[PDB]
Formats: structure tokens, sequence, C-alpha cells
């Protein structure tokens, strides 16, 4: 049922790559393949893009690529544009189970006028559009790999992965859970717990559901799903749904697991954390503990994994 990846000396490598290109001199990928991700109620546009690296920018699950968009730098006549990170949203066999290619989860940032609602181009974000812009056989300026707060920790193969994320912060969190249970990796057979939180606006702004959902159906003991729409649901205060509310509505039981040894993974939106985080400490106080003391405790551990923006 696992599907069959190569080649697997990747995983021989005993450090995660990093900064194997660098912006000096970036290397030249082509792009295999953009798609939308998204329905047409979606208030923004997240396409999924396939870039083919021909197996010259190998990296971990949980890292970035870097990509430099074309044109001058806008503040710096004369010199190319500052590189845009990108969470890698593919394991490192890739979506084509090759090697050979990485995928990212790209938002379109659009400018809106505020009071009149016209959209602006000239006031877009340049590389996400760039990107989603593109078509198969384009090139594309990739850096990187880097990150490495949020590379998986293999050592227990029957740890717990409790995944937080708003929008396209469930990039990590798809390579995760497809090396935890699509792939046939032998050198890490996943027993654990893995729990996805996933925040969007509604519906149709949902990323990859129909492959979550299969898991739930294939590993109903190792995988949990939950989801906030924020437009479509109330939390029980009768305020919008966000991914925080979910968290309460656990918090019993996510404290426990933290307590346990589980990992906590947030990514996606900086927003979300003050949020959360104020959530945790009410949990953590009415147990009669300090959150401050707590959450340094867990960042010691190794157990506490941010990478927002
Ligand atoms: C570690 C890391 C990982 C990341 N992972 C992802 C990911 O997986 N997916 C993802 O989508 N993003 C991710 N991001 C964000 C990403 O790096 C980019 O910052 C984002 O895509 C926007 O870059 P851009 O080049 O499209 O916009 P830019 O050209 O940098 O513009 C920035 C913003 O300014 C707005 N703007 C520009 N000019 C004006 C103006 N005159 N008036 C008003 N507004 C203006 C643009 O519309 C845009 O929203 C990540 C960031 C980090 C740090
Ligand atoms: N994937 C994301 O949306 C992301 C990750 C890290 C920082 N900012 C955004
Ligand atoms: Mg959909």
């Amino acid at each position: 049922s696992k599907v069959s990846v190569a080649p697997l000396h990747l995983e021989s490598a005993k450090e995660p790559p990093l900064n194997t290109y660098k912006p000096k001199e970036p290397f030249t990928a082509t792009i295999v393949s953009v798609e939308s991700l998204v329905g047409p109620k979606a208030p923004g546009e997240t396409c999924h893009i396939v870039i083919d690296h021909g197996g010259n920018v190998p990296y971990w699950e949980g890292q970035s690529y870097g990509v430099i968009p074309p044109g001058e730098n806008p503040k710096k006549p004369g010199a190319p544009q500052n590189v845009r990170l990108y969470s890698i949203a593919s394991t490192r066999y890739g979506d084509n189970f090759d090697g050979r290619t990485g995928s990212l989860c790209v938002r379109r940032a659009v400018y809106y006028d505020p009071e009149t609602g016209k959209e602006d181009p000239s006031k877009n974000g340049v590389c996400s559009n760039f990107l989603c812009n593109s078509k198969p056989g384009d090139k594309i300026q990739l850096t990187g790999p880097s990150g490495k707060i949020m590379l998986l920790p293999e050592e227990d193969p029957n740890a717990t992965h409790i995944m937080i994320a708003t929008g396209t912060g469930v990039a990590p969190f798809r390579g995760y859970l497809r090396r935890m249970f699509m792939e046939d990796v032998p050198n890490y057979r996943f027993g654990g717990l893995a729990w996805l939180f996933l925040g969007v606006a509604n519906s149709d702004s949902l990323l990859y559901d129909e492959e979550f959902t299969s898991y739930l159906k294939q590993y109903p003991d190792n995988f949990r799903y939950d989801k906030a729409l924020s437009r479509e649901q109330k939390n029980r205060s009768g305020g919008k749904m966000y991914v925080q509310d979910k968290i309460e509505e656990y918090s019993d039981e996510i404290f426990k697991l933290l307590d346990g040894g589980a990992h906590i993974y947030f990514c996606g939106l900086k927003g979300m954390m003050p949020g959360i985080q104020d959530t945790l400490k009410k949990v953590a106080e009415r147990r009669g503990e300090s959150w401050d003391q707590k959450l340094a405790q867990l960042k010691k551990n190794k157990q506490w994994h941010v990478e927002v923006s």
C-alpha cells in the first residue's frame, strides 16, 4: 500500500543540507507544473508548484527553498531581487517519488484598495505571483535549502507530533505526513500519533484536504485531523472559529501529550501565535503550572517548533 520511492540513498545523509546554493549563484531549476489548490469562494488564490531540481538541491522535510524572482531590486538598481523563502510542501522524494522534484504551496499576494476593492497588480507580491503565473518549462532561480527548526525528529518512530497550521503553513506537514503514511521508507516506520490542526477561511480555502482525509481512513489509530473555518464556523463563545479555538477544545489532551514528550509545531501566520499562547497559558495555569516555565522546558527538551511570519 505504501508508495515506492527512489532513490533510497536520500536516506544516507547524516546531516541536513544547508545553503547548497546561495543567492550569489543560484541553481536554475525548471517548473514541472502549477495548479490552483482552492475553490472559487477562497479569499485568495493558493497554488501548488512542482519544481525539477534534477537531484541537485536535495532537502529534508520541513526545510525551505529560496526563490529569486526576475527583475532588478527596486530599492537597489543594478541588483537582483531579494530571496523569498517558501516552505517545501513535498517529501525529499517529491511528488513524482523520484527525488528530482520539490513542491511549494504559494499564496498569491494581491493588493486591493481598502475602499474601492480595486485590485492593483502593480502592488501585488512579486515572487508569489511570479510563481503562481509560472508554466511548465519556465526557469526559476533556487537557493538553499535552509531551516533546521522544522526538521522532523525521527529518533522515536512512535513519537507524537501535533501540527498546527494556518493557510500555507500546512506545507511542512504535507511533507511530514507523506513520509509517515504514504511513502515506503524502510528506515522510518511511523507508529505514533500525528495530529493536524488546520485553520483557513472557508471550505474552498482548504489545502490538500482529500489527502489528509484519506489518512484518517487508512490510519485511524495514528492520525487525527481537525479544521477551523473562520468564516463558516463559530467557536463556543460565538466568535469566528480559529485554530486557537480548536486547540482550546482539546487543551487537556494536548497538555497531557506535551507532558508525555510530544512535539508541537506551528507554521503559517504569525498572527495565530498570540491567541494560541494565551490558550496554552490558561490551561497550564489552571493545572497550577507556570506557562513561562513550561514553555522554557518544552524548548529545552526540543519539543517546541515554530516557523511563522
Ligand atoms: C521561512 C519562511 C517560509 C515561508 N513560506 C511560505 C510558503 O510556504 N508560502 C507562502 O505563500 N509564503 C511563504 N512565506 C512568505 C514568502 O517568503 C513571501 O514573503 C510572500 O510570498 C510574499 O512575497 P512576494 O515577493 O509575493 O511579495 P513582495 O513583492 O515581497 O510584497 C510584499 C507585500 O507587499 C505588498 N505590496 C507591495 N507593494 C505595495 C504597495 N505599494 N502598497 C501596498 N502593498 C504593497 C504585496 O502585495 C505583498 O503582500 C515564507 C516566509 C518565510 C520567512
Ligand atoms: N508556510 C508558511 O506559510 C510560512 C512558513 C514560515 C514563515 N512564514 C510563512
Ligand atoms: Mg477544495
